[PDB]
């Protein structure tokens, strides 16, 4: 019953007022879907993201469950959520080295680096899809970095779900261009194009208008490269596996977790000079 689920979600969520819990919110994301917001955990010292969501509740029950009893390294895990009136609060991890739209947009990634994040990055989508939950959303934007090099994917465009035209046009995958279909290889998709980015600094078509850009995917399909001659044989191979038409024959997160070229990667702190250079 309604009001028996109201109470069940008022049992699930934290206890205590995170105005109070909370301090030096820097609101850092905003769209129809909520705001996203950086903030100081009062009680650890740790710098948290908070994600305020307005009414927009038995599956709310649920995710917050999955969410709150699956964690992963290469994900900004849940940490607490609240209600505050009308509106729910979710409390998650945040690494303010910077985001991989910095590292690409200020500096030049080797292969041994972009292998390092791919495998960062693949792993949080083989847990995501493990649990059924499909990014949608996946970018440089949302991979957040550390000082060290630690990587973790934030979802601040409010894309996921548990298993409408979602996404951000450049990354998306032709079959969500074309029908919408949702499955956990248009992920596989939008890490080509990020690989992509690490590659030239930007996804195919950023030069265009996004809704042009939808238009190139759809009749083009799998992007070209500038100089694709650069890389590597097992790079080139990685690629064409994540930007597979068919997709069937697209990697899934386990089998791309297996390619020869996620073996030559360099350690995370190889990436500690960049994330530093992008900062500054
Ligand atoms: C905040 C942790 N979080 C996560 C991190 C980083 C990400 F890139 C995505 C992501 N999204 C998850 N779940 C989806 C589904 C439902 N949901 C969602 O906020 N639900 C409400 C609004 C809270 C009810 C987004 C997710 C899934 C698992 Cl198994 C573990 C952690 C998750």
């Amino acid at each position: 019953s309604d009001e028996e689920i109201l109470e069940k979600l008022r049992s699930i969520v934290s206890v205590g007022d995170p105005k109070k819990k909370y301090t030096r919110f820097e609101k850092i994301g905003q769209g129809a879907s909520g705001t996203v917001y950086t903030a100081m955990d009062v009680a650890t010292g740790q710098e948290v993201a908070i994600k305020q969501m307005n009414l927009q509740k038995e599956l709310i029950i649920n995710e917050i469950l999955v969410m709150r009893e699956n964690k992963n390294p290469n994900i900004v895990n849940y940490l607490d959520s609240y209600l505050v009136g009308d509106e729910l609060w979710v409390v998650m991890e945040y690494l303010a080295g910077g985001s991989l739209t910095d590292v690409v947009t200020e500096t030049c990634m080797d292969e041994g680096q972009i292998a390092a994040v791919c495998r960062e990055c693949l792993q949080a989508l083989e847990f995501l899809h493990s649990n059924q939950v499909i990014h949608r959303d996946i970018k440089s934007d949302n991979i957040l970095l550390g000082m060290d090099g630690s990587v973790k994917l934030t979802d601040f465009g409010f894309c996921a779900q548990i298993t409408t035209m979602v996404g951000t046009p450049y990354w998306m995958a032709p079959e969500v261009v074309t029908r919408k279909a949702y499955g956990p290889k248009v992920d596989i998709w939008s890490l080509g194009i990020m690989a992509i980015e690490m590659i030239e600094g930007e996804p195919p078509y950023l030069n265009e208008n996004p809704l042009r850009a939808l238009y190139l995917i759809a009749t083009n399909g799998t992007p070209e490269l500038q100089n694709p001659e650069k890389l590597s044989a097992i790079f080139r191979d990685f690629l064409n596996r994540c930007l597979e038409m068919d997709v069937e024959k697209r990697g899934s997160a386990k089998e791309l977790l297996q390619h020869q070229f996620l073996k030559i990667a360099k350690p995370l702190s190889s990436l500690t000079p960049l994330i530093a250079a992008a900062k500054e």
